[PDB]
DNA sequence: ATAAAATCACCCGCACAGATTTTTTAAAACGCGCCACGGGATTTTTAAACCGGTATTTAACGGTGTATGAATCCCGTTTTATCTTCCTTTCACTTTCTTTCTCCAGT
């Protein structure tokens, strides 16, 4: 499924779910700045499948 | 995949020309000293100027017949102005090594 990510400054980005990193309960994940060209303090606040 | 054409390192002995490397030698220098020489003040002697006069010796002058000085044309020689260059240098970039930070599976 496609997901639309809305940033803290009004931007919209597109991605597919399986491109997200896979991990277990003990892990903490990976930073999202690698996946999307975000700004210095821009953050994601909404996702729409 | 078939044709055309090219290039370099080392080993083994021996003789000699050229390039460092010690080694010896003659010139230049320094310190100390003494006596050979030149300055200063008398005696002595002689070189040259001056009067003669005479007896030569030179230079200026008038004809002939050359040898050379200035001018021209070249070509090897050396100077000077004018190009390219390799090492020194840093320096921003890139790469590569070393330490650290987590993940994380296992018990």
């Amino acid at each position: 499924d496609h997901i639309l990510c809305f940033s803290s400054r009004g931007r919209v980005y597109s991605m597919k779910v399986y491109q997200l990193p896979e991990a277990t309960r003990g892990a903490r994940g990976r930073p999202i700045v690698n996946l999307l060209p975000l700004e210095q303090d821009e953050r994601i606040t909404a996702i729409l499948p």
